[PDB]
RNA sequence: AUGGACCGCCAGUGAUAAGUGGAAUGCCAUGUGGGCUGUCGAGCCCCACGCACGUGGGG
């Protein structure tokens, strides 16, 4: 929220919604001026997306430290199909969503984390299963 | 008023140059169209004349 000037806006950020520059024509128009702000729970699912698949295209800056590049990374399964078995509901679906989990390090998720990210620095490597399961950044 | 409403795929362009289908070839040999046969009274009207048998002029 420091180090930012610019909002990205809401247009930005939500799929299917036309950002800053784009062309407006489809998926509702947006002139990214006076833009009716998404509930909540479509922002959530909205985010969700972009910490998936993520434009990796160059965004809005953020000076940290002194250093400024406001190029961004691509998302971490931009462009796959994900699959997941079902059953007759939800309960016995996600167990069987469980992947399981190789013996190594015990992990955390990036919303288990008791630590605030540093953005410097190596991305270190997670063999438990919140790192095979793409959360754990 | 519909994953919809608004909405150009579009600006340019020789298919060009050349070329015998050519040499030879009888549809030939045979055939009645025949018998019968003469072309010899309604015609519609007006008028004139008449021996009322018909005669004559005009359409």
């Amino acid at each position: 929220r420091e180090e930012c000037p610019k909002t990205s806006g809401v247009n930005k950020l939500a799929w299917g919604r036309t950002a800053g520059e784009n062309q407006v024509w489809l998926g509702g128009h947006h002139h990214d001026l006076d833009p009716h702000p998404l509930d909540s729970a479509e922002a959530v699912w909205h985010l969700l997306a972009t910490l998936g698949y993520g434009p990796s295209g160059m965004c809005t800056a953020r000076v940290v430290r002194g250093r400024s590049e406001r190029n961004v990374t691509a998302g971490p399964l931009r462009g796959t199909v994900s699959y997941h078995p079902l059953g007759r509901t939800l309960f016995e679906s996600l167990i069987l969503n469980i992947p399981y989990p190789g013996t190594g390090a015990a992990d955390l998720a990036f919303w288990e984390q008791p630590e605030l990210n540093d953005p410097l620095g190596l991305p270190e490597e997670s063999a438990g299963l919140a790192g095979i399961l793409r959360l754990d950044h």
